[PDB]
């Protein structure tokens, strides 16, 4: 029992972190097989970041200008190429610590672990969700660029995020491992609008199921609702509309607890309309949306 | 910017996890050098756990009864001994993945990362505090015994906790790596009183400093207080009394923000007496006490 905001064990990812320096700029790179992936803005100076012409800036760079160090070991760069907003530096040595891995583009509302790094050195690991507006609310300081987000399925690391930028609002933006930004963001020092965000309804319901499993039941009521009625309330409170696909994904939790998904929706409707009345759920005084139904099942069954 | 409940990178600890089986019971062990540490209750059956005579149960066990497996590798046990509530199984092979490490007994109110494991396999990592009453509010299911808590200082892992038990209240209890329980707990299936818990005042103030650093400032007011006056409020609200030693540890945060410790205490006094008024601080709707002043500085400066 007990329910915590748990990150995946980061060991397999720590083994891939390297420091990449180009000119005056140092950030983090991900060394998988004989390729090092890093944000393309490693080739910029401060004057370049207003509106960088990345193609022109990269043309002034040669393989020997990219300094890649994996702690002690210096990697020899034998090729470089830009793919979207990432650079791929081919090195002459395959990383001996390369785990089984995939590159995946996660959907908004999905969660992942971030291994925050500085100068190629891991500093901490935390779990977070990709917001519906494609930002993440992380903990990143200057130098954290190139830190990655990931999930693990037994022995396979699915890398889903590489950190690029902090928006003037303090929220974070980055790309998949092919260098495509999540959301409308561009890698420029420019004020950029993040869309209107919403609360991830399916995750809040998954979390209410985790609360019932772990003994927090005070919010359960004698009511039920419909998808239509619940969605009117979700609309008023800036929650994502609930679909049958979300109800379907909650099936295992519904079956385990015996609480029909629409009955949990009526508990969620009452919490939205009434608040928590100074009480808590799993140590939180607000409705938590950073646990997916999969995260709840995984944690409640002890998956390794 | 951004502030998250961050755990240490778990890689160095994942390399030490093993599975230990004795009879019908399997739990986790920590393999450091040529010794495997695990909870002594690995030698019990369900009938034994009401009031185990550990000395007698261990006398029926030989080195060959302790099955230690590090994933694929089977360790040969050449010695066994009980120290307090832990067993030390001497093995014939030093763990090649043994990091630089120390065994430390942490103080109540200090924080650490837990690597939750099942059958010797890491499942997740989360940060938590040792409550003032020596319990931890973790996420542990049956089979998680032997999972450890730790901190890292550059390349040194200080192991501070080994998980043993879940109390009937759903809170968790364990020992230091010498097998001494934190708190009054015994390793028996018996209802056991945890002391009255309090909120870790110094940590809440550290967290209010992290909030000001990261842009959440709404709670700052035009007031100040004294240690005596603040401690009357801390008393009413079951907060730990604040001492000059706590004010001293907050010195760096006070210097960085320019907010005198007693002025932050007046903000904390007003939040205790008035609540949050439906607002949040660093994404929380309650006063967070799981970040020490050291954790706040480390996170706000990007220490690796
Ligand atoms: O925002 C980053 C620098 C930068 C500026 C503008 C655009 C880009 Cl792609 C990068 C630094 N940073 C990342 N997390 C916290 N700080
Ligand atoms: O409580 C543990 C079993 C047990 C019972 C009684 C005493 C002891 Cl020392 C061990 C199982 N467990 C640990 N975390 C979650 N579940």
């Amino acid at each position: 029992s007990g329910f915590r905001k748990m990150a995946f064990p980061s060991g397999k990812v720590e083994g891939c972190m390297v420091q990449v320096t180009c000119g005056t700029t140092t950030l983090n790179g991900l060394w998988l097989d004989d390729v090092v992936y890093c944000p393309r803005h490693v080739i910029c100076t401060s004057e370049d970041m207003l509106n960088p012409n990345y193609e022109d800036l990269l043309i002034r760079k040669s393989n020997h200008n990219f300094l890649v160090q994996a702690g002690n070991v210096q990697l020899r760069v034998i090729g470089h190429s830009m793919q979207n907003c990432v650079l791929k530096l081919k090195v002459d040595t395959a990383n001996p610590k390369t785990p089984k891995y995939k590159f995946v583009r996660i959907q908004p509302g999905q969660t992942f672990s971030v291994l925050a790094c500085y100068n190629g050195s891991p500093s901490g690991v935390y779990q977070c969700a990709m917001r519906p507006n494609f930002t993440i609310k992380g903990s990143f300081l200057n130098g954290s660029c190139g830190s990655v987000g990931f999930n693990i399925d037994y022995d396979c690391v699915s890398f889903c995020y590489m950190h690029h930028m902090e928006l003037p609002t303090g929220v974070h933006a980055g790309t998949d491992l092919e260098g495509n930004f999540y959301g409308p963001f561009v890698d420029r020092q420019t004020a950029q609008a993040a869309g209107t965000d919403t609360t991830i309804t399916v995750n809040v319901l998954a979390w209410l199921y985790a609360a019932v499993i772990n003994g927090d039941r005070w919010f359960l009521n004698r009511f039920t609702t419909t998808l239509n009625d619940f969605n009117l309330v979700a609309m008023k409170y800036n929650y994502e509309p609930l679909t049958q696909d979300h109800v379907d994904i909650l099936g295992p939790l519904s079956a385990q607890t015996g609480i029909a998904v629409l009955d949990m929706c009526a508990s969620l409707k009452e919490l939205l309309q009434n608040g928590m009345n100074g009480r808590t759920i799993l140590g939180s005084a607000l409705l938590e949306d950073e646990f997916t139904p999969f995260d709840v099942v995984r944690q409640c069954s002890g998956v390794t």
